[PDB]
């Protein structure tokens, strides 16, 4: 019953309690929500864009005040985009555990003192249930489609497993049905270099002017070598120090300043807490777990989705994206993204996301 | 140069000196460990140098036991009837200068009674070599009949025989390239900032603190093993599954996670924080085309018959180095491709093959 936002702009829906997989119960969730595009009378043509571990609810447009950045799928939604918006409403959400207006470990509870150590951990699912709540307190219960990459096309197969009766079609883009060994290990030592930061703090950072930066900056060096193609990156850096720096005495070299950018860009905009809850969720990602496993749970979802996954991703190898394509009914093929940029290919290949994006909503009309 | 090799088995340690370093820096008082298996031959024209990769060690083959933390890294590579015969050779092994097992490094004491710590100087893959080279020459032994090494080790070997090509007969290349990519340099890089970041790390200059930057070593080595294995077997053998009984929402492990911890402290009990950066930064600074022309016309120029090695499921050496390798040395016949699931650690796990590729070479040093 709630109104939608007007549209670019942020609202914050409030959900009130949710019972977790892990046993525990959240009170007091507030959602943050963001769309693009006019809600038909039947409000049958929402599009949900389901962002990855890092993003936020601002898939498109410009950085500004209240965004930090510019809209990690730029252009996906407009007058004749991918999601054209004048058939179509986008609506994004920050994630369930998130720091960009969502209920997340730097939120304020109730009590005005950040969540810290008292939250809970989520799953993949939680972060669902959390997301089809906010929709349904906007008097949304049925959705068009839902679409993602990542970490949020973990969410998308998790909405179209959970609720195939509510969707009615889906993109699964550079995801697998569950968590790999590779992608735990990588994950787990992620979390381990935050926690192993002295100013972690157990989790309660937040009000002690210290925060676990130099662990933040590491975790993120380590996951964006996961996220990039081998080729590309010695294609681009090779051997070269950095401008003029001599590595042998203090300077860096090119791929290293490099890495060194990156962990800033991401200490300046996300919070210590949320990547460890997020990626704990990356974790215990498992489509099959109390459905029979994997295949039996695929299997057994005839939701129509597109399946796509990108040549040279090392994180989310393309082997994981054709076993989603062959067990899911409603999957006529892997559509298979070539591309140097590794899983980054997710957000760079502006191109033929876009076109996975137009076949997708095709499945949904 | 006229000492003695040590008794077979057994470690010896070797003075060769003050060494000149490829930076112009110098380091006194360096000091080799060596181990060897097999007789030496009367014309010491035997001799099968075997080039450890980062965290190995002079002990090759041989069990654990006093003295020696593991045991041989390539178990089984020297012996009677083995790839390595040593009815007919003599298979020798140092510790590579900067390393921490008998050879001098930064946990090692320096003139001023004090460990070498943060004043240990950077070192090349090629310093490596001048070590090695200079620890034969202190025992008589001018040239050698085969270098062979995979990974770091394969480095030390492709400087060895780009560098000193008429001081040796055949080289053994595996799971190596030309040059450090960007890649390798990325995650190198970042386990030494792990290692830098922690606070016990003291600058480097934590030796006989009785305070050792565990952590960021843990930390680091878990990362670089990552890279060492291949995926599909990792989820083969892990999946996401839990250790044990433990349950990963209520403080457990995944069995995949406690995996990575257990080598983290395997390391921890045999290895020093600071080796393992001099060493990554050798690592870094790989390249056999500086100072002579680039890649290309080191590799063209190079005369030395050599068997190169890959691969199929190697993460961090994928097999395009060791093509472009195969391609570009003219004493190449052509590139051996190893079949593993076990990613780069399968130049050590797969003893069959590595041990033929072994065989090859040491035909072409007879
Ligand atoms: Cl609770
Ligand atoms: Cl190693
Ligand atoms: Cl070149
Ligand atoms: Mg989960
Ligand atoms: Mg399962
Ligand atoms: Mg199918
Ligand atoms: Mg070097
Ligand atoms: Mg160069
Ligand atoms: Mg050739």
């Amino acid at each position: 019953a709630m109104t939608l936002p007007a549209e670019g702009e942020i609202g914050l829906i409030d959900v009130g309690s949710l019972q977790l997989e892990s046993g525990a119960v959240i009170d007091d969730v507030c959602i943050a929500v963001q769309r693009w595009g006019k809600l038909s009378p039947a409000r049958d043509n929402v599009v949900v864009v389901l962002h990855a571990l890092t993003g936020d609810s601002h898939i498109t447009g410009p950085a500004g005040p209240g965004h930090p950045t510019p809209g990690w799928w730029d252009g996906v939604a407009g007058p004749g985009a991918p999601i054209d918006t004048t058939r179509w409403c986008a609506v994004a959400t920050n994630v369930l555990g998130g720091c960009r207006g969502s209920t997340g470990p730097s939120s304020l509870a109730r009590d005005g003192k950040p969540w810290g150590s008292r939250f809970p951990l989520i799953s993949i699912r939680d972060q669902v249930q959390a997301d089809v709540a906010a929709l349904a307190a906007l008097g949304i219960t049925e959705v068009a489609a839902v679409v993602g990459g990542s970490m949020g096309g973990a969410r998308a197969l998790e909405w179209v497993v959970g609720y195939p009766d509510r969707v009615r079609a889906g993109l699964l883009l550079a995801v697998g049905a569950r968590a790999t060994a590779d992608q735990i290990g990588t994950q787990t030592t992620q979390i381990a270099a935050i926690k192993a930061d002295p100013d972690w703090q157990s989790g309660d950072y937040h009000e002690t002017g210290r925060a676990p930066d130099a662990g933040l900056r590491l975790a993120r060096r380590f996951a964006h070598l996961t996220y990039r193609g081998e080729i590309e990156l010695d294609t681009r850096f090779a051997n070269h120090n950095q401008g003029n720096e001599d590595p042998t005495a203090g300077g860096r070299y090119a791929v290293q300043s490099y890495l060194e950018h990156q962990g800033d860009k991401l200490l300046s905009r996300f919070d210590a807490g949320s990547y460890v809850i997020l990626t704990e969720a990356l974790n215990s990602h498992d489509v099959g777990r109390g459905r029979g496993g994997v295949s039996a749970a695929l299997r057994a979802c005839p939701v129509p989705v597109v399946v796509g996954g990108i040549t040279s991703d090392r994180l989310y190898p393309l082997r994981l994206q054709q076993e989603l394509a062959d067990l899911l009914p409603g999957c006529a093929g892997l559509r298979v993204v070539e591309s140097v940029y590794g899983h980054d290919g997710f957000l760079v290949e502006t191109e033929a996301v876009g076109e996975l994006i137009r076949q997708t909503l095709g499945l949904a009309d």
